[PDB]
């Protein structure tokens, strides 16, 4: 067939109950994640093709970057709680990997302040239990799919995207196949 288990995707030996329909894991420390988001625009291309009634979820991971890594997962939780993901994703990637001026929790906060989030709103979210459970949620999801690397994407808690079994030449052919594969899995 056109789409094959073991080629463009794999199947989790132990499917995840109640999982988000389309679930991406990434890290702001992750160079391939910078490529995926800022150069290849995988998420955006996946969303342009998703069926109606299918939402895309994006979680940060702790295992890259030590204390700053975990600060970033907590800030991503803040972004999700405040609903400002699309305002901070680019400056967070650029601050960590391009300019490399994000070296502390405070530097992360500066990105939100600069993007128009009031300081007291950011601090209240940062210190909230709502954000702590959001951090726990992201960690739990990683455990549930038994995550080993980023970037990664899972569909309906049962299928894992397998970009190494896709074509890597024209970035666009690769990106199109990736996005097409996600759409296919979503209806599976």
């Amino acid at each position: 067939a056109q789409y094959e288990d073991g080629k463009q995707y794999t199947t989790l030996e132990k499917p995840v109950a109640g999982a988000p329909q389309v679930l991406e894991f990434f890290s702001f420390f992750c160079p391939h994640c910078y490529q995926f988001e800022e150069v290849l625009h995988i998420s955006d291309n996946v969303k342009k093709k998703l069926p109606e009634g299918v939402k895309m979820t994006k979680y940060h991971v702790n295992f890259m970057g030590g204390d700053l890594g975990k600060d970033l997962t907590q800030a991503w939780a803040v972004a999700m709680a405040l609903g400002v993901e699309d305002k901070v994703t680019v400056p967070l990637f650029e601050g960590v990997q391009k300019t490399q001026t994000i070296r502390s929790a405070s530097d992360i906060r500066d990105v939100f302040i600069n993007a128009g989030i009031k300081g007291e709103e950011y601090d209240a979210a940062w210190n909230s239990f709502v954000v702590k459970s959001l951090v726990a949620q992201q960690e739990k999801a990683a455990a549930d799919v038994q995550l080993r690397g980023v970037p990664a994407m899972f569909v309906n808690g049962k299928y894992q995207l397998n970009p190494q079994g896709m074509d890597t030449s024209n970035m666009d052919v690769f990106v199109q196949q990736y996005a097409d594969t996600v759409k296919y899995l979503s209806e599976k």
